[PDB]
Order: structure tokens, then sequence, then C-alpha cells
């Protein structure tokens, strides 16, 4: 067989390894190509954080809560080992602000340790009156990418950048599994109505004593449009922005002051920090990940495609469930084919 | 009215700190001055992490918990301050591993949000089988001290750097109160037996993406001989020594090895982090802290003197409770010239 893997992202790569891996055995000539408009240093999974932490409340798929659950696990269950320093993987405690009570979350018990924050530590945060602490994960992008492409390489898998402009092309072109990890630009590829751009703004300073993250929530501002930081590895994370159907790549000069004087106000020991760096991402918003198999349709033979989209805010943290779903589902599509 | 500190570590500069911010108004002749024989970094304070956590055992003198309690306030009433960056000051969570259940400490109340380890986060430590988790605060030497001295030297305040010889050396040129913080080097100024230094071995190493504290424990080699390790603000902290009547102030060979085997495998990830410095102190160990004040004879009449050394491997932990106390009994001393 022959596999073809466009987007060279997270959900791409994490795919493309964890497709190989699972069936190198059970098949011959298992061949994967991965194509890919920007690599690496230049994808959506560099703007993320990485910061393990899916949906305030349940989605229309209790499939993903499990998949992120999944990821989590597979994660820590790498965090204590030599690897995890390339993998940018380390632990990582913080709080959850909120403006009122609310339910817990669903993680509850994945998280690690997860508690009430206390009225003592509510002090040290004015602005808001009820919250939670636990410890977390955190996949730094540039360095899970960067390990995710020599582990598919020492596989064998080769990597093209081009622009497909259609599955067929690729199809027609000798493609006998085409998986579509092209996230918020899969739109063109296949009119997709409800994947829509939520923007995100950040900012990367070096502020190394903060050691905790802090994620705010604010009802009037919206999902990652109310203020938090992320300590990363060499630099610490401002940002807090959401903005749907903004397909402007480019940093705002008025968006960088509500990170700015947003952050601020939480933790002003980030006042006389330092700014590294600015950056603009698009985060895949859709109701719920695409993960499913689809039947296009050419001159003789039908292809096969695997869709794997839509992970908005959520990408590193679900990223290996599903990774590992549309294995299972390929597979599925192998027993088909009848070799197995 | 003439006061002179003598030692310019963390107990000194602090202590010499108070007597002036609390005093300098009521007294037209104060007169504040410290001597010191070393300077801001090359005290013990600057060997120094400074992770605020006492002993899990009991303070000898029930006074000190106490003190703790009030370091630990007044530490985090400014951990969000317009100064918390220059201080060297930022909350900073982990873990204790002991190898059996042992009892709580009795700062659990006083530290952020204690608690015991679930079973899965002692899934990260397979030498181990129990332990706890909370946050805390680091106070670094390198500088508190810094920070404490500019804050001086604009009050006023003058340092001379003299090795004092006697009491009565200072004395002589007309020391009315001579603040005694010598702490380790204590003894060849007024005999004690009973203060010994822990000598201590630490290692500076370059790992940003470790975000807890691990204090080990394993009373097979008593206190603080057990590795830990304690992230700085720009350089992780390892090691784990103690080492009573050892007066070598270098750095040892064979200490290097447990410093680093030691500590690997309780994070391996460390395995690979760059070496940046070694250094090495003396704990201040005494059965209980001497803070007391004492009629120092000296020919004719008298000349004040307090007394405030031996704050173990705790110095930084319960520093400002001391420093507060001091002040205290530099009043009882200003009520006998029987002034208001
Ligand atoms: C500010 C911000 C903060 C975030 N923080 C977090 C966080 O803390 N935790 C978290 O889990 N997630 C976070 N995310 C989001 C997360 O990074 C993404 O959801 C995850 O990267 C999605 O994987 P991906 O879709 O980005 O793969 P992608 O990066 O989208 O893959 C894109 C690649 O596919 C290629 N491609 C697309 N279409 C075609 C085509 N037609 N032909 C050829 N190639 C094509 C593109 O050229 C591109 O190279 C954040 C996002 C933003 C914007
Ligand atoms: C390896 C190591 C790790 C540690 N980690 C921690 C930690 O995480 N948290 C914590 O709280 N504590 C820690 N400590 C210990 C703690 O830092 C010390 O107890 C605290 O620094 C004591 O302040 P001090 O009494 O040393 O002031 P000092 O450093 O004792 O003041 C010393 C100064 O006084 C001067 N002096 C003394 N006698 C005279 C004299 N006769 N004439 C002139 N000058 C004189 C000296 O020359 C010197 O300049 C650690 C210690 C070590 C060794």
């Amino acid at each position: 067989m022959r596999v073809v893997v466009i987007g060279a992202g997270v959900i791409g790569l994490s795919t493309a390894l964890c497709i190989h891996e699972r069936y190198h055995s059970v098949l011959q000539p298992l061949d994967i190509k991965v194509y890919a408009d920007r690599f690496t240093p230049l994808t959506t999974t560099d703007v993320a954080a990485g910061l393990w932490q899916p949906y305030l409340s349940d989605p229309n798929n209790p499939q993903e809560a499990d998949w992120s659950q999944q990821t989590f696990d597979y994660l820590l269950s790498h965090v204590h080992s030599p690897n995890a320093e390339n993998l940018g993987l380390f632990l990582i405690s913080g709080y959850n602000l909120f403006h009122e009570a609310i339910p817990d979350p669903s993680w509850k018990d994945t998280v690690l340790g997860f508690r009430k924050l206390t009225p003592r530590e509510l002090d040290m945060f004015p602005d808001y009156g009820y919250g939670w602490f636990h410890t977390s994960l955190i996949l730094e992008g540039k360095n899970y990418l960067q390990w995710l492409t020599e582990r598919l390489t020492e596989r064998g898998v080769k990597f093209f950048q081009r622009k497909v402009e259609s599955f067929e092309e690729v199809a027609r072109e000798g493609a006998d599994v085409i998986v579509n990890c092209t996230g918020v630009w899969a739109g063109a590829l296949q009119r997709d109505p409800l994947l829509q751009p939520g923007r995100g703004q950040i900012m990367k300073v070096d502020a190394p004593w903060m050691k905790h993250f802090i994620l705010t929530h604010d009802p009037e501002r919206g999902i990652y449009n109310s203020p938090y930081i992320i300590p990363g590895t060499q630099t610490v994370t401002l940002g807090g922005i959401f903005q749907l159907g903004n397909w402007s790549e480019l940093n705002n000069i008025q968006d960088h002051n509500t990170i700015w004087e947003g952050c601020c106000r939480l933790e002003p020991t980030l006042k006389n920090a330092r700014i590294i760096g600015e950056r603009t991402g698009f985060r895949p918003v859709r109701p719920q990940i695409r993960l499913e198999r689809e039947q296009l349709r050419t001159g003789p033979s039908n292809t096969e495609v695997i869709h794997n989209y839509g992970h908005g805010g959520y990408g590193l943290t679900i990223h290996w469930g599903c990774a590992l779903e549309a294995a299972k589902l390929f597979g599925r599509i192998l027993e088909e084919k009848k070799l197995s």
C-alpha cells in the first residue's frame, strides 16, 4: 500500500507516526509520504504553549474525553524518561480562576492532584472569587514536531513541501489512503462551514521565576479570551485572545495591549519583564473533532480518506488519542481492502 | 546611641534593617553600622537556594515555629509586590518523598494547600512510597542580600568590611549595642560548643523545564543527606549533603558524584542538564537558635549585646521572625535608659 498524509503539524505527524509503527509489521510495502505547505518551525502547532487542558465542559463527543485522557497518560508515562527533554515535555502546576463558583471538570481525575483553591491562595489574585489548582503537562510543539520528525525519518516517511489542491490530485497520482490533517485550512480541500479559525495572538516573555500557569475565565470576554500565563521551557507565555473567522495572520498592536495590561494586573511581577516575541495563530475551531472515513470518487478506482481536523484550542492536548484512533480506522481500511 | 551589627548575612542585614526601619524616628541619634568579613556573594546565604521549609520534626524552642510563620506571611504578602522580582521572591510547588508513611509536619497549615500524594504521582518516583505536596516560597540569597543592601545604604546605615576580633574591640570604640549575627563563625567570639557547622555542598545546573522542587528524605543517613532538586530563578539547584564538623570550604569530588548520581535517579531528565556552578557553605547547626540578650562585661561599665545566630539549614525560612524579635529586644534595652 501507498499512504499520503497531508499536514506536517502535530495532528498530521502524530498520526503518520502512529499509523506507521502500528502497521509497520503487518504490511509489506507500507510507504508513507507527507505533503505539507509549512513545516515544523512555521505551523499553528508552534504558536501553542502546549498546556494540557481540554474544554471546561463536555463536548458533543464523549469519545473525545477519552482521547485527551489517552494523550495525558501516554505523556505522563514518559515525563520522567530521557526523551522527555527532546519531547518538550515536563510537569507544570497552576491556578485556574473564575469570577464565581462552577462545577468541576471531567479531566478531574485525569490531571494530577486536582483540588479546589483555598481562601488563602485566592488572596494572591484579588479580581477573582473561586478557582482550582492541579498538576498537568506541557508538550511544547517546537520540540514535539522536531522529535516526531526525526522519529518519522528513521521510519522512512518522506516529506514534501507542496500545497495539495485536492484529494483527487493525490488520488489520481497513486494515493491508496489520504490522511487529511490539515487543520484550520481544511476548508480549501473540502467546503466545511463548521470549521472556523479562532484567532490566537500570544506573547513570549522572559520571566523565569514564574513557575505556575494561570488561566483565567470570564463569561463576558469568552473562551480563551480571558488572560492566561503559561510558563514554558525557555520563556513564559502571555496570551488570552479568541476571535472566530479572522483569517488575519499578523500581529495586532491593539491585541498586544490587552495581553499586556491583562496579564500584568494578574501578576504585576510581570511589568518589568522582557518581550522576546509576539506571534499569531488560528485555532481550527469546530463543534466536534472531525475524525472519520470518507469515500472520494475518481476515474477508475475509489480512494479512502481519513479526516483528522478541528481540534481548536486543544490540539496538543488531544493529539495522541486521535492519532491513535485514526490508525484504528486505518486498520479497518485494510481489513476491507481484504489484505488482512 | 550607637548600634553595630556584625555580619552581612541574611540574619545580620535583616535584623540591622528592622532596628532602623522601626526606630530611626524615635532616636535623633540613631547610628547603625554593619561590620563584616565576607559580603554579598561570599556568605552562606549565597549558597542557599532559599526554599521556605523548616524541619519535619517540631522545633526545639517552640517560638521558632511562630517565627517561621511570621516569615512566610511577610513573604507571601509581597509575592506579587512591585519588588518581588528584586528581592528574588517567587511561589513554587514540589514533593517530599519518604520511603514509608510518616506523620504530618506542623507547618502543614502555613504553606499553600498541603496534601498527601496520590499513587499516580508516586509512580513518578519508583525508589519512594510516600510523600507530601504543597506550594511554598523561594528567597534567593544572592538577591535578597543585595536588596537589603540598598534599602540600608539609602537608610543611612554604613557597611565596613573588617574581621572583628573581640566584642571588647567594638565596645572600646563606642558600641552602645552590639547585635551579633556572626552565625557559624560565632564560636571564635564567645566560645560555644553547641554551634556546629553542617557543611553543605550544592550544584547549580541548567534545566529550565524543572517546575517543582523534589526534596527526598532518607532517615538512613540523617537530615539533608538525601537528594533534593530546587529549581531557582536562573538555574536549578541540586544537592543533598549534611556533614557535621566539616570546616572544609571547598567542593568535594565524591560529594559532586553524590549530588549527581543521586539527583538523577530522582529526575532522570537531569541526566542531561549542563553544570553551571558548584559551591559550598556551612549550616549554622545548633540545638536551638541563639536569639537572646546578654549583658557583656567590659572593664568599668557595660556595652549591650544582642545574640541572633545558629539558624540551621533554615536561616532564610525563619530569617524574618528573628529580625523582628531582635528589634523588640532592641526596644527593651532602649527602655532601660528609660526613653519613650
Ligand atoms: C494562541 C494559541 C494558543 C494555543 N494554546 C494551546 C495549548 O495550550 N494547548 C493545546 O493543546 N493547543 C493549543 N493551541 C492550538 C493547537 O496548537 C492546535 O489546535 C493544534 O496545532 C492543531 O494541530 P494542527 O491542526 O495545528 O496541525 P496544523 O499545524 O494545522 O497543520 C497545518 C499544516 O497543514 C498544511 N496544509 C493545510 N492545508 C493544506 C493543503 N490543502 N495542502 C497542503 N498542505 C496543507 C499547512 O500548510 C500547514 O503546514 C493553541 C493555539 C493558538 C492559536
Ligand atoms: C548548601 C546549603 C543549602 C541551603 N539551603 C537552604 C534553603 O533552601 N533554605 C534555607 O532557608 N536555608 C538554606 N541554607 C542555610 C541558610 O542559608 C543559612 O542558615 C542562612 O544563610 C544563615 O544566614 P547566616 O546566619 O549564614 O548569615 P551569615 O552568612 O552567617 O553572615 C556571615 C557574615 O558575617 C561575617 N562575620 C562573622 N563573624 C565576624 C566577625 N567576627 N567580624 C566580622 N565579620 C564576621 C562573615 O565573614 C560573613 O560575612 C542552606 C545552606 C547550605 C550550606
